[PDB]
């Protein structure tokens, strides 16, 4: 096993993350989104957590097993995942799941350009296609229940949906009201709406319009997280083979999760791809990318259920490494007969998607949708397309734009790089060559200070050429870096990507590849060296960030006229609500006085955060460099 300073940096970070003093984990052994509680950005409280965090926990532990031969931590990560974030029997009652109708997967409702247009009316007469996965999955696993992670967990019952005296985890959701509903504009709701909290119909009639409402459950996948779980488990299995350890039952968990993850291939209402006013008859509604979500729900008081995909796709979610694992390794072939073939088709489609979205400069553009406006509107003449899906610079969300964050670049291209290293697929080479040149040109080193900045915010203009099968250079698609910053988690991910890219180039004898190898490897190493030299603190590796967006604690929340309800703690929900007015426990937070002062004299809020995923990306980047370059 490698024994160098980068391996040691991993072990030191690993020890920090697991030290009880540092507060990364709950009583249940669940990693929080961040150590710090006052935190709003996708989760809206720091001690919520995400399926993303669980997948990073798996990945962190896989790297530890690789370096130490100890797999106990990895097994633990999967055990807590299955117990707490994959809905169980009381969460998705089998009698409802078994009453699914794959010929009528769900009832159509439009998405809308503003939260004020919700609830959206259920349209029982509108077309919905056939679900071609259900019967195969049911036959394979002997149940109709779904084995996938729900995306958001209230780890210590901060919202109180679990009752006034519990700190056990509660499945919750936030985002419901379309493209303009930012994290500041949601109304948090329990995934199991038993109408005990909220209004007359619980929270249900904020979101969907119907003539009556019954108690029900709803879960929503984050496909990028479930794919990362597969990626992590493959790394653990490589380690298991090296160390002579059997983790086959954990491999089986990941492959089952990857089997259900095929729902992320499908249009929201199983509409034909590129002919989206029409109901699909099966795989003609397969987009074959990792979409923004699949979701499923059903009755509590009576037995019924539904499933949806998503028509929207973001490059930042894709994971060719996961797709390759599930389609081209024997260990991770899923049990459903068609799963490996489906994943092989997704692998090819994903790599095409990255190429299609690659800007003139090299950054990857947003994505594509099968549902213009989220209501299957006609595409404007001249719309640029990918297998019939229209280009979208900012998939799903525009407050802020979902492709403004540079982190998607690092996260997603890390997977392409690891995939290229593993498969040496020539279709990934020019894509990575071009992306890496752009990324490295935008890392700003201060060598005297041993510090750096990387892009924070990206601005997009133009559009790609319609995909005809090969990259065009996309001369009219552009990215500009609008701001630079010190997001250390993203920097860790970027190092990881550059490490795999360089290692993949190591066998090249081409002179230009050798130059690129040196540049990528040195850039990766310097990021790691400067992280270690200059950014360590007691809990991990971190730096202050200014959150000007925290002015939105007083953000108005849309509530329909005449609608009234209450949060579990009694906060009144009615027109005139704000982010803070329905989350009054924020004023009990130890960081609140600082926030309230800041709002008082019009400043951004300075915070130093230890995000679990960020600390994990940094640790894993150390371990990656230390293992690839011995
Ligand atoms: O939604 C994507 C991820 O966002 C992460 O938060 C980002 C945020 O989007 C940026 O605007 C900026 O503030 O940096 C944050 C930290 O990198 C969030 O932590 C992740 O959980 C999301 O997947
Ligand atoms: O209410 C019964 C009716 O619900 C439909 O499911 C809705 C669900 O009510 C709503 O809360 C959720 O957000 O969307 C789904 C979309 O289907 C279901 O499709 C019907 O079969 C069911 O009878
Ligand atoms: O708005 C579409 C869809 O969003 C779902 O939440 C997403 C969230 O937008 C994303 O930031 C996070 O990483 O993943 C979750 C789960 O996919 C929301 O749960 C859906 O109800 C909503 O329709
Ligand atoms: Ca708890
Ligand atoms: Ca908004």
């Amino acid at each position: 096993v490698p024994n160098n300073e980068y391996v040691q940096h991993f072990k030191d970070m690993y020890a920090k993350i697991h030290n009880a003093n540092n507060g990364y984990f709950s009583d249940e052994g669940i990693p929080y989104h961040a150590v710090e509680t006052l935190m709003v950005e996708a989760p809206d409280y720091g001690h919520e957590t995400t399926s993303e965090a669980f997948s990073y926990y798996m990945w962190l532990e896989a790297m530890n097993a690789k370096l130490t031969g100890d797999f106990s931590g990895f097994k633990k990560a999967w055990d807590v995942t299955e117990k707490y974030i994959i809905p169980g029997e009381t969460d998705q009652p089998s009698a409802s799941m078994s009453n699914y109708d794959p010929n009528k997967p769900a009832t159509y409702a439009a998405e809308h350009p503003d939260p004020s247009m919700y609830p959206s009316q259920l349209q029982f007469g509108a077309a919905v296609g056939k679900d071609p996965l259900y019967n195969e999955l049911k036959s394979t696993y002997g149940t109709s229940q779904v084995y996938g992670m729900h995306w958001l967990l209230d780890v210590d019952n901060w919202y109180g949906f679990g009752g006034a005296t519990s700190t056990s985890p509660v499945y919750i959701n936030t985002f419901q009201r379309g493209v303009q509903e930012s994290c500041w504009e949601t109304v948090p709701q329990p995934c199991k709406d038993e109408m005990k909290y909220g209004g007359r119909n619980g929270f249900l009639d904020l979101f969907t319009g119907d003539s009556q409402y019954a108690t029900q459950f709803k879960y929503t996948n984050a496909p990028d997280a479930d794919a990362r779980a597969v990626q992590a488990t493959y790394y653990a299995q490589l380690a298991a083979k090296e160390w002579g350890v059997d983790i086959s039952s954990y491999v089986a968990k990941s492959t089952k999760m990857g089997d259900f993850l095929r729902y992320s291939f499908f249009d929201k209402y199983f509409r034909k791809v590129g002919n989206s006013t029409q109901a699909g008859t099966g795989y003609d509604s397969a987009q074959y990318l990792l979409n923004w979500y699949y979701a499923w729900g059903g009755g509590i008081s009576s037995n019924w259920s539904w499933r949806i995909g998503s028509s929207h796709n973001h490059f930042g979610y894709q994971n060719p490494m996961a797709a390759w694992i599930l389609s081209n390794t024997s260990d991770f072939k899923p049990k459903s007969p068609n799963a490996a073939t489906d994943w092989n088709n997704s692998l090819k489609r994903q790599i095409e998607f990255y190429q299609w979205l690659q800007s003139a400069e090299g950054g990857i553009a947003g994505g594509a949708s099968n549902s213009n406006g989220g209501s299957y509107q006609a595409w404007p003449a001249g719309t640029r397309t990918f297998y019939g899906m229209g280009y979208t610079p900012h998939p799903v969300y525009e407050d802020p734009g979902s492709n403004e964050w540079f982190g998607m670049q690092a996260w997603s291209m890390q997977r392409v790089a690891e995939y290229y290293y593993s498969s040496k697929d020539p279709a990934a080479k020019s894509l990575l060559d071009k992306w890496a040149k752009w990324a490295c040109a935008n890392v700003q080193f201060d060598d005297a200070a041993k510090k750096f900045k990387i892009p924070a915010k990206l601005v997009w203009t133009g559009q790609p050429d319609t995909w005809t099968g090969s990259y065009t250079g996309n001369s009219n698609l552009h990215v500009k870096v609008e701001a630079y910053g010190e997001d250390l988690g993203v920097a860790g991910s970027l190092s990881n990507a550059l490490s795999y890219y360089a290692k993949a180039l190591e066998s090249s004898t081409d002179a230009a590849d050798k130059v690129a190898y040196n540049t990528a490897k040195e850039t990766s190493r310097k990021i790691l060296d400067y992280l270690w030299a200059s950014y360590q603190d007691d809990k991990g590796i971190a730096v202050t960030e200014t959150r000007n967006d925290f002015k939105r604690f007083n953000q108005s929340v849309y509530i329909p006229s005449g609608w009234t309800g209450k949060m579990p703690n009694g906060d009144v929900i009615q027109s005139g609500a704000t982010f803070l007015s329905i989350r009054s426990k924020y004023k009990q937070d130890p960081s609140w006085p600082n926030v309230e002062a800041a709002l008082a004299n019009g400043t951004g809020v300075d915070m130093t955060y230890h995000r679990f995923w960020g600390q994990s990306d940094i640790a894993i980047a150390f371990g990656t460099y230390g293992t690839l370059f011995t």
